DNA sequence: AAAGATTGAGATCTCAATCTTT
DNA sequence: AAAGATTGAGATCTCAATCTTT
């Protein structure tokens, strides 16, 4: 039997709040200004960044840190509104590509500045360089920790 | 209305991943070992901590940083499985109390150690004291920033 | 009216089952 | 068989509408 010290509780509690408030603030900013939730927007960003604006489903899920299932549903929804389309992998008749359409790229161009502001104002404008450095070192460890290479691990995109 | 440096962009990414992986890891740990998602478990923890193991709805929402709507739905679900019950406020026939049942308390006693481990292994076991200090200072600013007292704001529990 | 809280519908996420291809 | 990916059902969250009490 362990437990958390009161000091640790304060750290953890303030993490939980912050995260829950950020996701809320950003989801809302994106739902009004761009018509989609934060996770979806992130998918478009990752494709926009990819070679030929495309990425195979599992690779997309891996970057997003979500499950293939969630990704499929999300891309059905994004395909419906025309921001994304799908193609077959030619060498492997099993794979599928998610490709960002022109119109999808135009929604990023239209909305990103808004979304960037919101992410600035909530976070980066409030932290000294030292803490920005410190935040990234910290989250990278937490992330690294939760996606080890070790064999039979429970990674979302391998679910 | 400036741009984000590439460094800042990378910090932000690694934040998003970490958070998305933690919520995933903890939701799953709590869904198997305790039969409920992380946010719900939090509600039980806050009541367990409260005087008389009870708290009025809006107060509960304010601690949890969620909306009243989400809270009502969540407490219907917790009431159904018997971990929570409701009472009327006697002075104000408008208010409602959320009270943690005995059996609900027994689910915390049973599961907390598991949940604490999972939160240790993912986070605290991986950070030096300096970074634990640093994390809390950082998130507390982000949180404080997103819930100002200054009236014309969009706080979940006031939605 | 506004405050406290709930409701139902539709959107999304999770889980398990399924299909095809390797 | 396992890998890549999708489906549908049920669980949960959001949004707007609603009800009761102040």
């Amino acid at each position: 039997p362990r437990w958390l010290t009161a000091e640790e509780q304060l750290v953890w509690r303030s993490y939980i709040e912050a995260a829950t408030l950020l996701e809320d603030h950003l989801d809302r900013q994106l739902q009004r200004d761009a018509g989609m939730p934060h996770v979806y927007y992130g998918l478009l960003v990752k494709l926009a960044e990819s070679p030929r604006r495309r990425l195979r489903m599992t690779e997309l899920a891996k970057y997003a840190k979500i499950t293939r299932s969630r990704l499929s549903h999300a891309v059905a929804r994004l395909e419906k509104n025309g921001w994304v389309r799908r193609e077959d992998c030619p060498s492997d008749k099993r794979g599928q590509f998610a490709i960002l359409t022109d119109e999808g790229y135009e929604v990023l161009r239209r909305t990103a500045p808004g979304h960037v502001d919101a992410v600035r104002q909530a976070v980066f404008d409030r932290l000294t360089p030292e803490q920005q450095k410190s935040l990234g070192e910290i989250m990278r460890i937490v992330a690294e920790g939760l996606q080890p290479s070790e064999a039979g691990a429970d990674l979302p995109w391998l679910r």
